[PDB]
């Protein structure tokens, strides 16, 4: 098995910032198979299941983070959504997201029940005031019937926990640092779905700064990504740092996160990758050709 | 032979505050041995987890040199047993076991445990389980809303009515059986310093557990269990906000001790309620 | 056996009021034990079992008059609640209330046969709830080696719906007489829009009819029956050597509270016992010839009772 | 043994049931059929047999359950009733298995015996067109076939009876739509066709699978009166074998039985709210009558009807 | 033979719906055509009866071409429906002589496609008619498609529209909502419609099927010990009656049973050696059938 | 391969309009196949998927096979309709339908293009999107170019209600806005190309029916021609087509079933007369009152 160490350490590869909540998946996620083989009983003592809540902004990485650790640890994994299973057969569907699993497990009962189960919008199954019908349906799943061994991951935006947690205790990442499981009570959850989620993870938003690092640094970067492209035509592309931070600013505008970075790349490219391969050395890309899209890129010969 | 003035006055001395819950214990227990002596009456305890509930009446049962007996209705022929447990604490006196105190704690997590709820009801009723005193704990977190629904939480709970229970789940002849309704606001420290280590499933034990995989021998100082429970009553989560304060304590040490060669670890007060320092690390 | 005549008069001295459904019952069961002892058949038609269903707000004494009725009977009793039943098909708990009454019958089973059984909460039930009906109603029918034939099965409940529904029906193409006017008129379909199958309440062909206790009903009920409250506290303050008081206007006050929160008899208990706490508290600890409860102390409880020395 | 003919059938259906003469030949002649196929089998000869299941069509209190329990009981063949109302979640599909689980309790756990059972399901008008649109498929596997008994619920016949109190109306449309003669409701049951019950709300497939279409008249005031005394088990012979434990004669002037009769048509409950009336106008009398010494007791209509006037005591002994 | 000269023949086999013949005439002659100078499918929409499958079976017969039937819902709910797919085809060749020139000039009609819209069958069927040589054979696929006729009104004239005209307006849009898959609709262009009833079908349901109802009857009457016989006449009568009633196949066995409910009845208590049915005991039915000892 | 510019090119030759889409599509494709040939350096290049987004009938399957044939590349086509148990017997069905056209060959597979119509009838249907998502990213399917399809009526208003013509408010597509449609983030992540089509104009419809190399008239003058027949079309015929086909906004797809409908009746009794050529005006058209207009060879009578 990895170390807390390592496993966040290939969480860094994937996802940037969030380090906190990295440590805690690392460690969540470490003694959750930790468990299993060694058996959820002994020593004289039952061990208790620590499932995970991710609570964090759209387009934070609450889903690839899931997806990733999931990889890392070649374990089968299973997206659903609360959403989608909010209404319908009703909890008998609910059933089916373990044959989904199991599809993805080859069938095999041993790697299902060590896969992960990453449910979306849990945040919106609960009531403003059948949502919370959902919450005991899906309650039964966390606790087991085997779906015990499997970890489950609840991911949610959480809008409103925002303003409770500040009324409750009466800065933003900040205040999520406070969060209280009664915190998520007074927000819709109810305390016997909470108590199965021990473990709670916060996803600060991005930073500007953030977004701008996403660009250039991961290993798989837009810009990166880009510039391999522009290098099958033997041309070199290059990318200002005006440019990237005005790229930044507009995805802060959409406030689509990270998501609405490639569109917005693509855009500012997509008349020079037209036009590229019938005529350069190399070509830049100023924040004149990105946020004001009135200039075309720089063509050097 | 002592007085409700003298039961609770004894009662003031293991658990603080809920003077009208005490007011009311004292009188309940009062009458009822008093009954037996002369030759129907029960009590239900309803107030958050940590209030003292099982400290009450461990300790009434203490002041009055009765044999005492705890149960889960959660574990509810497992009924037979709860008297040969009493009995066994008894030294197996008829006598004495009639004098005994029952207490059952989460009664509210069996109303949907129905059918538990006679199976209870005919104990209740009546060895003869009859002369024996029953006191049944429950939290109802949803208690708190039905009453305010049949027209701030602690003074609704004195307003709660028999009807209020039967909203919640329990059946009307089991209410019946239970005169004597007693409600709590606060909780208790040491009912908190309690809960994380004495029971089975225990925090403290629990982490022991973990840290005991790495080969490591995880060690909890009084101090710092009490700083634990101080801080668990300012958020006045009750015993569910223990665990987050206990993880957050242990986060950073549970992700680098899988790569370092520790003895064992200790975690002080310091470390809990300052979170300044990092747990005692011994090689 | 007694007639329905004595039958009747013996409910008079447990139970206040409810002339109408004592009357009910009082046949009811006088016709269901009289064809337990010629038996079921002859001659040459076969006799009808008429269980009955009580249908009467709380505490109205829906459960006392079943009790009763089984011990002027000296017939074994049991209790059952329909929701305890409900908590999947239940098979064994609706089974386990023939080992229940098996028990307090020693295992007899011709007395068994004689036995009564009250299963309250039966509106609950009212259309996984559903399936308790048909699951209860194979008892009703009959099948430890009992056939549950023979033993009488009365169901009890508030039914608080059931009266605006039979308002929506008897109302003419407002204003109804009363509460109590109305469930007279009840009908077998009245039961079905509320919940009830078909097939049960043909099983329950008996209906009998509570009305609600009067104020006067309840001060008679705190100071008449045997156990009456008044009663069962003055013999707890007798313990002390005290003697206990209840002033007529104490008592009309305690009924008048007891209305407000139309919880019938039952809110009764709670009410005394209030006034009485602090009273009861610091009694033991001072010397007292009597105590004296007026209606200032109870619907007021803003003074004391009185103490003499 | 030997079957019984539909004639002998239909004889003893007449005995628990009145009118309904139709209804009761047909229902005779698809049970014969039914368990004369069993008998000789579904498979052969060189043609595959048609199960023919029934389809009851009548007002509430027509008779519907009670022809059903008959044939049961005339034919020594095990019986249960269920509700199709309550059959309308997901676990339908096991209280299915449920309702075969209750046969066999009654049939003594003996797969035979089950398979030649009769099963009743009532309200399946209520099932009508999404839940309970699911249901009619998932009780639709049921009439086909499939602590387990591992059975075929082929064998057994199946009855489902229903009031269809709209149906009435579609028919009639039907009708009013092609040749826009009495509007009278026999003179349309009769008429009724599967594509009606398809307008109604149930599935095609279910429909085919209920070949047999039993309907039910509405009950006369002359019907009623003649249920009241003429049935084996008739309400007046059971009150009167109940006063004559007492030794007293009980006796009903037919002039009660007809004011009986037409309050229970005020109600429109059939010959169910039967029972209720005549209790009601006997309760009093039976209350006091152990305490008394009668020669008989006779009951005019003014002692039912109005309920102003006790029944008539004669003295004697 | 010139779309004239099918019509012509199609008249002699089935009567009415001019249109439909004229369509499939020249959906007809236009597939053939391409095929001697080297995806003109069709889709044939009609209440059951209508004869759907008679001008089917017609039109093969006049082209003395290889013809074979398919049965949609037997190919549905399974993975060996690709298979059985081959199946269809090897059927087709087996009445084809094994020869691939007479088997390619072949028609296939399937029925019940309505059926199935079944939505994984509908890609299976639909390489089919595409060509793996499935390409050159003609598919024509038959359905009653109930539910069709409400979705074309609500997709929207005085009066309203009457229910035999309201179908000429079917756009493949419309068999989009019915269920059907666009790149099914695709490879079905033509489109025929339906407004009449087939006597003739309806005649042919009640006898030649392996489940007809007179074959189902005759074995319950055969359990008596009675032989039970349909005169012509009779079936044709009750055809008749069924098309008056509108209610198509479906009507048939509510007819047939009426017919015998009297017989049934009163058949087990006497002996008799067999009973004959004739058109005055159906669509009069003034007199019983007939008894012979 | 050919540079973006020429496969645009191309593609005007198949489709009328849809300057914008297939310009887009020409870049994706380019880069796509660039990528393929080539695997570098130090960095992983990221493939392209498509997602088409117009109204039916716009051109979006044409598209596709189009550029397909443009690139000697097997294509193959799927409905997401079908798609809808979990069907991952169906989902692989679609990878061997593909080796069939491809000639079993595991290399020119790769090169293969697949396209999905109907994406926007599964949006939340779901468990679909994630089993075919799977195969979006390879098991191998990677190397392989998937084209999704789909009409999306509602993502024009949920697009209004966010950014508050069609085609206008279509470019400020965001994949947000197809996240409130019902299509799941990890699926839209896959699909980084997005095109739109705009509704076609008239002469588009008119410019459809006679310009394309399998153009309808083109198909019809061929039927004709078999029996030696001469078919014409009337411009101002050609143009009640369109006006008719826009009547019923079934777009390129009520088309045929127009055309086929004025040359039903003149079909059914060509083959039992002697023509030269046949006239189809607007009249037989869009009023479908007056039959073609006949005209006779010179006899040949004698």
């Amino acid at each position: 098995l990895p170390t807390p160490h390592e496993i966040r350490n290939h969480l860094d590869d994937y996802v940037i910032g969030q380090e906190q909540a990295k440590k805690v998946l690392a460690v969540a996620v470490y003694n959750h198979y930790k468990r299993l083989r060694n058996g959820d009983t002994s020593n004289g003592v039952e061990l208790g299941k620590s499932n995970i809540l991710l609570i964090g902004p759209t387009g934070s990485g609450k889903t690839l983070l899931a997806e990733t650790l999931a990889r890392l640890l070649d374990v089968p994994f299973t997206m659903a959504d609360a959403t989608t299973l909010t209404e319908a057969y009703v909890g008998e569907d609910v059933e089916n997201i373990i044959q989904k699993l199991l599809q993805k497990c080859d069938y095999d009962v041993q790697k299902a029940q060590r896969g992960i189960v990453y449910i979306d919008q849990i945040d919106k199954i609960s009531r403003k005031s059948s949502g919370e019908g959902v919450q005991q349906a899906l309650l039964k799943l966390i606790e087991g019937t085997d779906t015990s061994k499997i970890l489950f991951i609840c991911g949610g935006a959480f809008a409103g926990l925002d303003k409770v947690i500040s009324h409750r205790v009466e800065s933003e990442g900040e205040l999520l640092a406070q969060v209280e499981p009664e915190d998520l009570i007074k927000f819709g959850l109810i305390p016997e779905f909470i108590g199965r989620l021990p473990v709670v993870a916060t996803l600060n938003e991005l930073s500007e700064e953030a977004l701008i690092q996403i660009l250039k640094e991961p290993k798989n970067a837009l810009t990166k990504q880009y510039q391999a492209l522009f290098n099958l035509e033997g041309v070199d592309l290059e990318f200002r740092d005006e440019a990237l931070d005005a790229i930044a600013k507009k995805a802060m505008a959409r406030k689509t996160g990270a998501r609405g970075l490639r569109s917005i790349v693509e855009a500012a490219l997509l008349d020079t990758m037209y036009d590229l391969p019938s005529m350069d050395v190399e070509k830049v890309v100023i924040d004149e050709s990105v946020i004001d899209g009135q200039s075309k890129p720089l063509l050097i010969y």
